[PDB]
């Protein structure tokens, strides 16, 4: 459920925050 | 609509950060 | 809802399929 | 649990394709 779903989405958004640093921004 | 809509919006957010990546590359 | 949520997730997965081609794979 | 679980699994899928990107870079 919902809470768990959201929580994935934060962890997706942490992965993407590292990704965009590794790239030029 | 709640946690549902926050889930929506954060998906869009993710789609937007991905389309920005894709265009950068 | 659910269906709409999923559908975002396919469109995330199309963005990522283009991304991984643009990169070395 | 249904569409719920498919949503789960495809999140994980996405997290996994992102962690593979992150490690590539």
């Amino acid at each position: 459920k919902t809470e768990e779903i959201l929580s994935k989405l934060y962890h997706i958004e942490n992965e993407l925050a590292r990704i965009k640093k590794l790239l030029g921004e």
